[PDB]
């Protein structure tokens, strides 16, 4: 899986875990239990350090098997007992012969507590560990400190807060309040983000501040957190700005001399816990104001709630759907493209048959306002494909706000068919690209059918799609998909086993913040034609000029969706609500400036293959 590679490659982090483990062992902790073993690297550190008995546990069947192959491969099978289990179900005598002197754990998320560290340690203290110091029990990490900072970060803003009251000719009324899932018990108490690379960056509106401290060697304290009353915190603003989120990170004290941080300020890129700020009448803050907030640990996660900045339908949307509503070119693009079709067909009906509306079908996967924009253009009968009742309500409230009479907007749901037994659609809109940066399954099929349900001059949107790509050198993508030798793992042979599992195509990327070096200019890789199924190739060669000598590790890719030949949507734009993807080469290639590289592109249904011919 994903973060195992980047963490195994972090030699310095491995060096610090090894130093701390060695110290505990050299000081008498010869009986160790590794919770969340992964490949068993920390268990091996313990054994090679001088431990007599090492036990390790892992919930994942793939990781368990992987660790067995690794540990046996490093000839440490004797002395390390791997347990395919959850730490909470480890019994005494039955699984482990006796209580241990040391527990080592690494089951930590961006918000510290999200992997159930506290529950695992309470159980470990009550049943697996020797009594604490009055031969005694100890836990690595010994303690932790959680920090926060209030920030401005429009990248976060556009995913948790709708920033416009009017878009592409339609009004979004005040009585429809949109919220993300991180609102508020709430669904996602926080998101996780690499704030070091967040597109557009971020600004600090407060100084860094301590949120809380935890002692993992203190059972009473750990048991106490479930009951602990929330902490009310008031933080002074040092900079004028738009309050977008509380950025939270932490520091692990493994022992008195060693520590790890997930601060954005580190040279290693770590995720931070991100708590969006929403549900305020004003987000503008100025020096002298205070950001107030309640902090609690009670319900399995660190929660920052009721954020104030002191100095009527609710519609919950996915962050993608919020980013969508904030993507203005997208909606301005559709408005224009729809009007151009409508005046091609029936100019009189744009603001022969007075009783016949233009029929428009939106087949978007989730929340969409394209049907309302359509309805405002002329004598149009727009159909929506939304499923959720909260979405229907919202669209009915928006229709009212935009002067529609009741039942103007239809809800198609409540397969692809004619609007009426004897009618055909003027416009059909298809969802072609996944938020992941890949092509939607079954679109060629939907485009083929839809083509049969159109009026003499009707259109499918987009009419066609171009896929683009670029040749790059990226050491980061390499580090994230494969372990780079044994030096990093302080000599242990781990890379040969974990690298059995390489990802061919990375998804959900933000190319705009990807560290890489371009080796070519963007080149067209594939063309899909939704209006004309016979024009779609299944095999294609592409000649690419290499502009820079370097090592080709990957091929990022994205799309231009043409609604018209005058109008296109870009999936890599600043406001794009789609993420991008990249083809990662398993065997990176050396390329030279002036070279002409040939790519071989195969396309079948929604699956695309890109290979270097070479």
């Amino acid at each position: 899986e994903r973060w195992h590679f980047i963490m195994l490659n972090d030699t310095k982090r491995n060096t610090i875990y090894n130093a701390a483990i060695q110290k505990a062992v050299c000081l008498g902790s010869k009986s160790v239990l590794d919770i969340g073993a992964g490949t068993g690297i920390l268990s091996m550190f313990a054994k090679k350090a001088g431990a007599h008995s090492v036990y390790a546990c892992e919930l994942s069947k793939t990781m368990y098997e992987l660790a067995c192959d690794v540990v046996a491969a490093n000839k440490m099978e004797a002395g390390i007992k791997l347990l395919h289990t959850k730490s909470l179900d480890i019994e005494i005598p039955k699984h482990i012969p006796e209580r241990v002197s040391l527990v080592v754990t690494e089951t930590v998320d961006a918000g510290l507590f999200g992997e159930g560290i506290v529950e695992s340690l309470i159980h470990a203290w009550e049943h697996l560990l020797l009594q604490p110091k009055t031969k005694y029990g100890k836990v690595i990490p010994a303690s932790a400190v959680i920090f926060g900072m209030a920030v401005e970060c429009a990248e976060i803003r556009r995913h948790h807060r709708v920033g416009i009251k009017d878009i592409a000719g339609i009004h979004l009324p005040t009585n429809v309040k949109f919220q993300s899932p991180a609102y508020s018990e709430t669904i996602e108490p926080y998101t996780t983000e690499k704030m070091s690379r967040v597109p557009g960056g971020y600004l600090a509106l407060t100084e860094c501040f301590e949120i809380m401290t935890v002692d993992f060697n203190n059972l009473q304290e750990l048991k106490s957190l479930a009951t602990k009353k929330p902490d009310k915190i008031g933080i002074p603003v040092i900079k004028e700005g738009i309050l977008d989120a509380i950025m939270v990170w932490f520091v692990l004290q493994l022992d008195d001399e060693h520590s790890l941080s997930t601060s954005p300020s580190e040279e290693t890129c770590w995720e931070q816990a991100v708590y969006p700020v929403q549900d305020l009448a004003d987000y503008w803050i100025k020096p002298g104001d205070h950001v107030m907030m309640e902090v609690s640990c009670q319900d399995c996660y660190l929660r920052i709630q009721s954020i104030s900045v002191l100095g009527e339908q609710t519609c919950i949307l996915e962050s993608t759907e919020i980013a969508l509503l904030n993507n203005i070119p997208y909606h301005e693009g559709f408005k224009m493209a729809m009007s151009k079709v409508l005046s091609s067909l029936t100019p009189e009906k744009l603001y022969q048959n007075i009783l016949e509306p233009f029929y428009v079908l939106d087949v978007s996967e989730g929340f969409s306002v394209l049907p309302v924009i359509a309805g405002t253009l002329g004598q149009v009968k727009p159909y929506s494909s939304v499923e959720k009742d909260q979405h229907r309500i919202a669209l009915d409230l928006i229709s009212e706000a935009n002067h529609f009479p009741k039942e103007t907007l239809e809800f198609w749901l409540r397969m692809l068919q004619r609007p009426k037994s004897d009618k055909l659609w003027s416009i059909i809109i298809l969802d072609v690209i996944e938020p992941s940066g890949l092509i939607q399954q079954e679109i060629m099929e939907k485009a083929a059918i839809s083509r049969c349900l159109l009026q003499s001059g009707g259109k499918i949107f987009p009419q066609y799609v171009l896929m683009f790509g670029l040749l790059v050198e990226s050491q980061t993508l390499l580090e994230e998909n494969a372990v780079q030798g044994t030096e990093r793992t302080l000599g242990l042979n781990i890379a040969p086993f974990i690298n059995q599992f390489q990802v061919p195509i990375r998804v959900f990327l933000d190319l705009s913040s990807l560290p890489c070096i371009p080796l070519s200019k963007p080149v067209e890789l594939l063309r899909l034609d939704l209006m004309t199924p016979y024009l779609n190739t299944s095999n294609r060669e592409v000649k690419v000029y290499v502009c820079k000598s370097g090592r080709l590790t990957a091929i990022p890719f994205w799309y231009h969706m043409y609604l018209d030949e005058e109008i296109r949507l870009d999936t890599s734009s600043e406001a794009s609500h789609w993420k991008q993807a990249a083809v990662v080469l398993d065997n990176p290639i050396q390329v030279e400036m002036g070279e002409e590289l040939v790519l071989s592109i195969q396309h079948h249904k929604s699956n695309v293959s890109i290979t270097v011919k070479q």
